[PDB]
Order: structure tokens, then C-alpha cells, then sequence
């Protein structure tokens, strides 16, 4: 297996994060059973590391699902840490990592041993090793639910400094999120193409892969808009480059 | 009493946070027993809610204590959320909330019932109800250790928009941290007096209580400097006021 092995203390972390998140839920939906959610989740840990399907996580989603505020969804590519920091634990936005079922798995890895009941802490399969591995099937199931339950203005943070372009035509956003958005429930889709401070401008709005994305969204009937280096996010990036000209204040 | 009851799922939250923090420790000190740490913490918990002393947490500290990188300490008053965000989970600085023994308690509340052995989830005592309460004694013990183990350049974030002054002569910083700093291993102390965007300029460096702080630190023999609205932090505040003139980029 060419992927990271199971995360140490997976259970304590999972339950801990689930417990903390409940407070972020409104009383009406605050009644969640972290123990039951964990039990449903670990069903993938009793199966062959290459035989886990997205649907195996149906119960897990059923027990952890909650509503996502209108206009607060944030999709992304190649911008993991910036998305989490900008979202600020649901205070500004609610990316999947800030939704209960995504929150319990952010940064984690897991899989059972090939021929043993115990968890494999050495390594886990990648899509390359085999398509139906625990982690990929989880994020497929999770991104599908996240997308279906989003409404209002859809925000997407892309990395304009990524060498392969801002929009990967193959991946979760393209293959599992875009196809599951509820057109009738969506106002418009707004893209933020972020560039590293001084970093390279590989692609900006309307260039390369961005043209492909723009065309697909528009062909699907979505109202579209793209912003290069959306200011609120640029300011966050600048916190670590305060003396850089791109970050100088008037 | 007058304070909020003990946090729900305290144990799961405690253990999860402990488990996640371990990854943030140097391999040389990553050897931490979260369950044992919890038990040591419980020693102080399972007592009369008005009979807990800082020393009751000695075992808890001993089992969770680890080193703090030189020049990475960040003390503060009246800016809890700004400090946590700026520190960015030990990435920029290591405030007490980003040190193992502080991390497991950040935002939490706890106390055992006055007459029953179970935890009191209804309410907990304040300094007013009684001085020796679980939470206050905890932070006293923790702030002492955090101060004793800090070295190099000392950073302090104060709120210059606080009505009553930037430096509270009665607070944990003044009463439990300043007196425990080890001058021998400290190079200098640097203050950042932050003002709310457009917010009020109650006090800036060299004014009111700030004069009190400067004189006390200099009387103790420390090298001192103060900065109004330290840029990196101002940029972070600006993320939420991108259009405000104080935040306009060059
Ligand atoms: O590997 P990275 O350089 O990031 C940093 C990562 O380096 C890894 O060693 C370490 O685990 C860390 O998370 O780039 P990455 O984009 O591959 O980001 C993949 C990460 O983002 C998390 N994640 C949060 N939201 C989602 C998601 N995963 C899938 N989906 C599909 C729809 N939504 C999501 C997921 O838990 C995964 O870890
Ligand atoms: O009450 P707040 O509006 O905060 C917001 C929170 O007050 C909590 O009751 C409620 O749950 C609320 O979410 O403002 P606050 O400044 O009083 O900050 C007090 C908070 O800072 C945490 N904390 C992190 N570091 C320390 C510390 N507490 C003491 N010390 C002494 C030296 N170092 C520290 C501590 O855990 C406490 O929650
Ligand atoms: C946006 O993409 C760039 C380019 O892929 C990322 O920067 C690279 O990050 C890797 C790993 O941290 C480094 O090894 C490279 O040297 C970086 N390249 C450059 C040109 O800086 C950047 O981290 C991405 N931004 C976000 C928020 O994820
Ligand atoms: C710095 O101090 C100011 C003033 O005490 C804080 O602002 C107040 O915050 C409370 C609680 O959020 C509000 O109800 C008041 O309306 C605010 N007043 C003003 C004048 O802003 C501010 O939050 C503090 N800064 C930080 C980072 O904690
Ligand atoms: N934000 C995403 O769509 C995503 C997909 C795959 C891995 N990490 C993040
Ligand atoms: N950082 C501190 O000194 C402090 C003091 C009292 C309450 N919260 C934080």
C-alpha cells in the first residue's frame, strides 16, 4: 500500500472531535450519538481494505447528517489548510471539514489489514492500489451528501499556483460534488482563484483548466462568477508575509 | 453557583484533544499517556468544588509537561480568540492553549457536585463563590508552569480597545505569569497592543495601564518594547473587515 497507514488513536480522536462538534450544532439537531456514529463508521474497518464501497457508509451518514446553512458551503481544491483557517470553525464558512461527518475524518487515515482483523498502521491503499479503499469511498459518500445538502451561493476555493492547473478534471470536486449540486436549490457559483504570495500565477480566472470548469458549470445552467485572489482570503495569506509588497497596507 | 457547569462529554473531549496534540509533540517527547493524564486531572476534580488548590494539579502537570520552543511563547489578556487564530495550532506561536496541559482545558469548565460525587453539569463556582475552585486553581497552576518553561523573546498580546485598560493589574498575567518568568533565560519582552478595526483606541503603547506594565517589567530588569497593532495580527483582524479603510491594501 502506497498511502499513509491508520491514524494512531483513531477512536479517541474521532469521539473527541464528534463531541466537540455537537456544541457547534443547534439544539434542535444537537442530539447526536457519537458512540453510534463511530460504530456505523467502523464497519469499513471490518472489511477487506480494497472492498469498501461508498454505500457502506450510508448508516454513518444517516446518524451524523445535519443541515448546512444557506450560502455557507465552501468547496475546494489544493487549498486544504487555507480553507480550514479561513472557514474558522464554521464562523465564516462551513466547508465539509466543518460539517459533522467530515469533521471526524479530516486529516485522518484508516484501513484494516489485508488478511487480519486488526487495523493496518503501516500503510493503507491508494486509488492506484485499488479503487474501493476505506478512505476514498468515505470521501466519495461524504462529498456526495455535502453537495446534495448545499444551497444558496456556492463558494469554491481553487489554487491558482498549482502546477497542474486550478481545476483537476478528475477528482472529488469534478466527479462527486459538481454532479450532485441541486441546481434548483442553488443561487450561483462563485469561484476564488488564489495565488501564493509572490508565488506563481499558473492559472487565473478564465485560463486553462478554469475555462473548462467555467464552461461545464455554465453548460449545466449555473450562474457563474470568478474572482482572482478574493481579498478576505488574501489578507489571511498575508498574515505570513506582512512585509511583502503584495501585502503592504495603504 | 455563578459559573457554567462542567462541559458535557468532558472526558471524550479531553482524551481526543490529548490524542490529537501528541502528533504536535517532538518524537522525543511524544511519549504521553492520555488516560493517565486524565486520571491525574481527575484527582483535583473529585474533591469539594471549593477546596481545590493549584498544587492539586501537580501530578497532572508532571505527566503532561513538555518543552516550549524558545521565542515561541505568547501571553495575553482580553483576546482569547485572536490569540488562538494567530498562533495557528503551534504553527506561528505556542500560547498556553497550544501546550498539552493547556490544550485539554481550553474553553472548558468543570467541577464536582457540592454534596454528590458526580460532576456538576448545572453550575460551577466562580472566584466570587469561592477562591479555591477547580477551574481557577487549574489555570493558576498551568500559567505558572507555562511561564517557568518559557524562554527567549517573550510575546504578549493585549487588547487596546478594552474599556478598563490594556494591562489588568489583577489577572493571571500580572499575578501568576509575570512573577514566574525566569529572567536568566529570557532575552526581552515584546508587547503587541491591538485595537479593534475602527474600534476604540482606549490605550496604546505608553498610555495608562501600559505605563504600569512597562515600569514593572523594567523595574524587574527586563528589556522591553511595545508595538501598536503588530502588522501580522492586524492583517488577521482585517480578514473580517476587508473593505474598511484601515485594511485597504497598497
Ligand atoms: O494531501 P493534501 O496536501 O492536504 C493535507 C493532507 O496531507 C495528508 O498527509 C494529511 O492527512 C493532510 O490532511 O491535499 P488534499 O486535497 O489531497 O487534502 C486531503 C486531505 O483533506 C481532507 N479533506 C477535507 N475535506 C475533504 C477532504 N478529502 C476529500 N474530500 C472530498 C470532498 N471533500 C473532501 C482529508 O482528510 C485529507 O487528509
Ligand atoms: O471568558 P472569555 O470571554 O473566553 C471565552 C470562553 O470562556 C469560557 O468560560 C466559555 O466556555 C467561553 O467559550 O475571555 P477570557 O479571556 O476570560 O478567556 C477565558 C478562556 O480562555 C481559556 N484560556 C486559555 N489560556 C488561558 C485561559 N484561561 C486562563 N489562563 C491563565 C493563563 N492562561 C490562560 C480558558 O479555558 C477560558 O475558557
Ligand atoms: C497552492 O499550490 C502551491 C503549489 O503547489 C503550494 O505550494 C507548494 O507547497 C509544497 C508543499 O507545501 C511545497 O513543497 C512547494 O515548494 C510549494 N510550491 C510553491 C510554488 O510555493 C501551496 O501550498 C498551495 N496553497 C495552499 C493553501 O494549499
Ligand atoms: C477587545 O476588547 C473589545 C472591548 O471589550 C472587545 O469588543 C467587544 O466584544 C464584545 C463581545 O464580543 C461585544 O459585545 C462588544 O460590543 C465589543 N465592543 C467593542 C467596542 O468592540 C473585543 O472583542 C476584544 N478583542 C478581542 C480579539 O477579544
Ligand atoms: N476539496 C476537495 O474537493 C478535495 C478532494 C480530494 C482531496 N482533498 C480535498
Ligand atoms: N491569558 C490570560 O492571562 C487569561 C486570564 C483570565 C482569563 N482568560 C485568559
Amino acid at each position: 500500500w502506497r498511502a499513509e497507514g491508520t491514524s494512531a488513536h483513531l477512536r479517541d480522536i474521532f469521539l473527541g472531535r464528534c463531541a466537540e462538534y455537537r456544541a457547534l450544532l443547534s439544539p434542535e439537531q444537537r442530539n447526536k450519538d457519537c458512540t453510534a456514529i463511530w460504530e456505523a463508521f467502523k464497519v469499513a474497518l471490518d472489511k477487506d481494505p480494497c472492498s469498501v464501497l461508498p454505500s457502506d457508509y450510508d448508516l454513518f451518514i444517516t446518524l451524523s447528517r445535519h443541515s448546512i446553512p444557506r450560502d455557507k458551503s465552501l468547496f475546494w481544491e489544493n487549498s486544504h489548510l487555507l480553507v480550514n483557517s479561513f472557514a474558522d470553525n464554521t464562523r465564516r464558512f462551513m466547508p465539509l471539514s466543518d460539517v459533522l461527518y467530515g469533521r471526524v475524518a479530516d486529516f485522518l487515515s484508516w484501513c484494516r489489514q489485508k488478511a487480519d482483523s486488526g487495523l493496518d498502521y503501516q500503510s493503507c491503499p491508494t486509488s492506484e492500489d485499488c479503487e474501493n479503499n476505506p478512505v476514498d469511498s468515505f470521501w466519495k459518500r461524504a462529498s456526495i451528501q455535502y453537495s446534495k445538502d448545499s444551497s444558496g451561493v456556492i463558494h469554491v476555493m481553487l489554487n491558482g499556483s498549482e502546477p497542474t492547473g486550478a481545476y483537476p478534471i478528475k477528482g472529488f470536486f469534478a466527479d462527486y460534488e459538481i454532479p450532485n449540486l441541486q441546481k434548483e436549490k442553488i443561487t450561483r457559483i462563485e469561484i476564488w482563484v488564489m495565488h501564493e504570495i509572490g508565488g506563481p500565477n499558473v492559472e487565473s480566472c478564465g485560463e486553462g483548466s478554469m475555462k473548462v470548469l467555467e464552461k461545464r458549470l455554465k453548460d449545466m445552467g449555473f450562474q457563474y462568477s470568478c474572482i482572482n485572489d478574493y481579498r478576505p482570503v488574501k489578507l489571511l495569506q498575508c498574515v505570513d508575509h506582512s512585509t511583502h509588497p503584495d501585502c503592504a497596507l495603504k
